[PDB]
């Protein structure tokens, strides 16, 4: 039996309404659940569902240089392979593999409704409306080394913004432009963004064109004996219009907008 690692984030992984009534990957529900299922079939394994015990993605500390979340998992022993939505980057593909995306994404601007921005242009052109992003991770790193004018000068106003415009989390983030009536615009992940899009109270859009271009991979320790088959198993899926379909099920037919 392969031990999956994956994370609780809406709409890869959730617990089922009746998950106390259930057992086993029968207690979850979700795109990266379904996914799990397909990518299990056609590489003929058994497999059981286990939620990252830190509930990370997956980041080295630059002074211990310890690995946490799902990345951690995979590269100190605990899990064998990890389907959920993970970046695939270079930091992380020194120590593990990843099979090609299965889903693309990009930074992206979330508005609540009525704001008037449109595009990164828009909103470095102006300060009414502040703006910001996760106050570590990727998404602040591509702005801090951005060398795009456009970019350069939203980094130069967001490090200096007060009160601060970063967040804690994903989820301070979407509060935030929710709750400061128009007054903040917040970076993401566009799947994210998009996803939110569609959720109650149906009060956010996703603007303009993301600002760079990223793929979610399915990630396997170096050497695995399931890597070549995974990376086969997703191209497949992708051809067979399937990635789209589950996509189009979680983000739309599941969507209240
Ligand atoms: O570092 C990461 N950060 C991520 C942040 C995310 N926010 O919404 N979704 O989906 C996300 C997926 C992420 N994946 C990552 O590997």
């Amino acid at each position: 039996t392969v031990v999956v690692t994956t994370i609780l984030e809406s709409p890869y992984v959730m617990m089922k309404k009746n998950h106390e009534m259930l057992e086993g990957n029968e207690r979850y529900e979700g795109y990266c659940v379904d996914l799990a299922a397909e990518i299990a079939k056609h590489c003929g394994f058994k497999y059981k569902l286990t939620i990252v015990g830190d509930g990370k993605y997956g980041a080295r500390d630059a002074d211990t240089k310890i690995w946490n979340g799902m990345v951690g998992e995979l590269v100190y022993g605990k899990a064998d392979i990890a389907i959920a939505p993970l970046t695939i980057t270079l930091v992380r593909e020194e120590v593990i593999d990843f099979s090609k995306p299965f889903m693309s994404l990009g930074i992206s601007i979330m508005i609540k409704k009525g704001t008037p921005i449109e595009s990164a242009e828009d909103l470095s052109k102006q300060t009414e409306i502040a703006y910001g992003t996760l106050d570590s991770g990727s998404t602040k790193e591509f702005f801090r080394r951005s060398k795009i004018a456009v970019f350069d000068k939203m980094w130069t106003y967001m490090r200096s913004a007060e009160p601060s415009v970063f967040v804690r989390t994903t989820a301070e983030g979407v509060a935030r432009v929710r709750k400061s009536k128009g007054k903040y615009a917040y970076l993401l992940e566009s799947t994210m963004n998009e996803y939110i899009e569609q959720r109650k109270p149906c009060d956010t859009m996703k603007v303009g064109g993301n600002l760079d271009s990223k793929g979610y991979g399915i990630a396997t320790p170096k050497g695995s004996s399931l890597g070549n088959a995974v990376n086969l198993a997703v191209l497949k899926l992708n051809e067979q219009g399937l990635l789209d379909k589950l996509k189009n099920k979680w983000w739309y037919d599941k969507g209240e907008c």
